[PDB]
């Protein structure tokens, strides 16, 4: 007898899925991954529901599960929030513990987010003097007054409806299910379309010009590489020409967005954030021991809410020298370090708002030790990161883990990560 509650509103759009509202209790009948079979207690109907839409602490309006410090910082500084906006989350360095992230303001620094460790007793407390038995007592307390905090607690961080999962057992789909509506891009190997799946789910389809099974297997490799900074691979059409179905990114490629009007209005910390998300994705690729082979702003997608994701890596294997490292050009040796070089070039693209890497220079001719000069708006240390990425010896290039760690806390000293309260 398992009972869960709905965290968000969900309207059914399939044959056997259920419609429920925020707060509706339900009885779990079967747990089958992204989709569970359950029975509503309000409608008494048995059907399918998305797992990530229900919980059995998560039910609290001020708790956010599985999110990092940087993620909290991003979601709190997002539009729709104010001073005092806060959240309680799973600690990222203290496994099993919790942390509080609060939005603050201060001149000369702008809008910020402070983070406080929450210590579990052997109850909870931020300050040893003021202790609480439940987290709800903590939040209720600090909503009354700072009491040591950077700011008085106000309203929980604005919750965002999660991504609707792909329908069950729909990895291989019939072509008739798709209506390719608007061509977004074309190339030598195929084209890219904005399309609709079964009249309900907007997706992006990549049509591949005409081995079948081997490519299919490569796609089966890609499908298991799921990450928030990697484009979600939903479905595939098997009959030629092969269609690759992925999630739709509203603002398209990072290149086009940076060259766009809205992109030119994006400040430097936002660019740093973009490249930090890209670095995180490439770090996920790095930990899994894989290779992108073609890292550029053109191969990075941007969601509607300004989220940068890595797209279509590994497709290159089934087949850009300015983004390519010397060790990969002269000897065809492609490794993660060449991806680091490529990431340096990408960094340069992002700071220069999509500008061509070596302007005025043709592909031929680096041997004289020439590196791109630092742009006027580019920070010296960021340029230092670029230079570290552009090193002749591949083994002397930084890891994507380290690069991500540096870019994430680019404006924060290590000591200033979590505020200390006596
Ligand atoms: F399977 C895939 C389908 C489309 C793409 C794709 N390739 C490019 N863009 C998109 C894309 C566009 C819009 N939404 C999502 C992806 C934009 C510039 S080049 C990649 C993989
Ligand atoms: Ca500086
Ligand atoms: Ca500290
Ligand atoms: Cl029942």
């Amino acid at each position: 007898r398992i009972i869960v509650v709905a965290l968000y509103d969900y309207e059914a759009i399939h044959h056997e899925d259920l419609s429920f509202q925020k707060g509706d209790q339900m009885v779990v009948l079967e747990e089958s991954g992204e989709w569970w079979k359950a029975r509503s207690l309000a409608t008494r109907k048995e059907g399918y529901i998305p797992s990530n839409y229900v919980a059995r602490l998560e039910t609290e309006e001020w708790f956010f599960k599985g999110i990092s410090r940087k993620d909290a910082e991003r979601q709190l500084l997002a539009p729709g929030n104010m001073l005092g906006s806060f959240m309680i989350r799973d600690s990222e360095t203290t496994k099993g513990s919790y942390s509080l992230s609060v939005r603050d303001y201060d001149p000369r620094q702008g809008d910020t987010v402070k983070h406080y460790k929450i210590r579990t007793l052997d109850g909870f407390y931020i300050s040893p003097r003021s202790t609480f038995s439940t987290l709800q007592e903590l939040v209720d307390h600090y909503k009354k007054g700072n009491d040591g905090l950077c700011q008085k607690l106000s309203v929980p961080c604005m919750s965002s409806k999660p991504q609707k999962p792909w329908e069950k057992d729909a990895w291989e789909i019939p072509r008739e299910s798709l209506k390719l509506e608007k061509k977004l891009g074309a190339g030598q190997f195929g084209e890219v379309w904005m399309a609709t799946y079964n009249k309900h789910t907007k997706v992006a389809v990549k049509t591949m010009k005409p081995s079948v099974e081997a490519f299919l297997a490569e796609a089966n490799v890609m499908k298991t590489l799921q990450h928030d900074k990697l484009v979600k691979l939903h479905a595939v059409v098997t009959k030629e020409p092969i269609y690759i179905i992925t999630e739709f990114m509203a603002k398209g490629s990072l290149l086009d967005f940076l060259k766009s009007d809205e992109g030119s209005k994006q400040p430097l910390p936002k660019l740093i954030d973009f490249s930090a998300q890209i670095a995180e994705g490439m770090a996920f690729i790095e930990q899994r021991n894989y290779i992108h082979r073609d890292l550029r702003a053109a191969n990075i997608l941007v969601s509607a809410s300004l989220v940068c994701k890595i797209a279509d890596f590994g497709l290159a294997r089934v087949i850009p020298i300015k983004w390519t490292a010397p060790e990969a050009i002269n000897f065809g040796s492609f490794t993660i370090k060449s991806d680091v070089w490529s990431f340096g070039i990408l960094l340069m693209e992002i700071v220069t708002y999509g500008r061509i890497p070596y302007p005025g220079m043709s592909n031929p001719e680096l041997e004289r030790g020439y590196r791109m000069p630092r742009p006027e708006n580019c920070p010296e240390e960021l340029y230092n990161i670029m230079m570290r990425c552009w090193k002749n010896r591949p083994e002397e290039r930084p890891t994507f883990e380290y690069i991500q760690s540096v870019l994430d806390d680019f404006y924060t000293a290590t000591e200033s990560q979590y505020e200390e309260i006596p």
